[PDB]
């Protein structure tokens, strides 16, 4: 066929984004390169003795970065601190988590606007994300302190008498919100009287009881008592 | 049934790793006797600069050497004010450049082997072309943004522009190429015979069609492949 055409197309021929976010980058790096250097200075400084302090200081930091155009690729160009930066960040962030959590299983309120099944859920699920979060804090909690040690932060919040065991205390004070809206479920109804729902609550019950002692090391005087209250019925 | 007695149960139960735990003392271990050695370490980071690429090389070489002897380098340097960006910066710049001149030396020190029939010949020759497009459309791709680093960090960026490795590489492509019109224009002599005639026309423009990927590659050819080109040319 038409291999020469071909071939004398050739001889005869024979004679995106990324560019502007380089440039942002660049315009960072050089006209807030003293800037940036500062605040390295101001990290490699610090020491708390406060988590509060420490708190407000990640809280002045991010806002003072949030100047740069992509804080990743700016710093990957100055001798920024990204150890102790990030020991900050993480220290600032799980303590403000484990208080919203503490606060929240403390301030748990049994709603009695509430039928027996949701209520019983409500707690079920608390429980298990108070579970879950402890776990891993525990999970991770000795490296953490490791770290934390070595960069000036606190780490009295991470230990057992911290937020953790005042945690542990408010999931006691929630077995026995439980055990109580279930020895009352267990007479607000009826007539024949167990009846199939009136084993299976007392068990309900029982059991969220035991998983809550186990969990949290031990029981009150006041718990152990409601509990005593539901193995005889 | 029988409730009561699984009550009784729990209440008679409510009186009575170590992968990990080794891993943290032995970090801890590091830490804690080998702090001096790490801000050592870490000073003579900060302290480096380099004009010629290949002191790099040897810098990088020495210091992973001697962070070998952590137990885990990142859980160990990750309790000190180390200087990452530029550790990594230097450590990117070494093996890049170790790849660069691996390919080009790759490229430039082939041969092609007469003892290979026509086909896997250029398959080779094929297959190697491919390496090194991919390879340069890469560099390409991200050399702008770590120049910019490199240049932060008293790294030299030579090597990564045009005249740089690269160039090299575009120039033993162009020889690839002669080498590939040579293997066309020869075995279109060679095999069988007579008679002959299949693939004369298809081999011919698989040599055609490789000189212009190429000569589009490269940025052009010089006077003696050009001539290879016409010798293609004229059948």
């Amino acid at each position: 066929h038409r291999a020469p055409e071909l071939v004398e197309f050739y001889q005869s021929l024979m004679k995106e984004n990324r560019s502007t976010f380089l440039l942002a980058v660049k315009a960072d790096v050089e006209t807030q390169g003293d800037f940036v250097q500062s605040l390295a200075t101001e990290v490699r400084a610090s020491s708390f003795t406060d988590i509060e302090d420490l708190l407000a200081f990640v809280s002045w930091l991010d806002e003072e970065l949030s100047f740069l155009v992509d804080e990743r690729a700016v710093l990957k160009h100055f001798d920024w601190p990204e150890g102790k930066a990030d020991a900050l960040r993480e220290a600032a962030f799980e303590y403000q988590d484990l208080m919203k959590l503490e606060k929240q299983v403390t301030s748990f309120v049994d709603d009695p606007n509430l039928s027996c099944e949701p209520a019983l859920k409500k707690m079920y699920k608390l429980l298990e994300k108070v579970e879950q979060s402890v776990y891993a804090l525990l999970r991770t909690r000795d490296m953490a302190i490791s770290r934390y040690k070595e960069f000036g932060i606190p780490v009295d919040w991470l230990s057992d008498t911290g937020v953790v065991g005042k945690i542990k205390l408010s999931s006691v004070q929630l077995a026995k919100k439980y055990m109580k809206r279930v020895a009352y479920e267990l007479d607000s109804v009826s007539g024949s009287d167990k009846d199939p729902n009136r084993e299976f609550l007392l068990l309900q019950g029982v059991r969220f009881a035991f998983r809550v002692h186990q969990f949290a090391g031990g029981f009150d005087a006041e718990s152990m008592k409601a509990f005593e209250e539901l193995r005889s019925r």
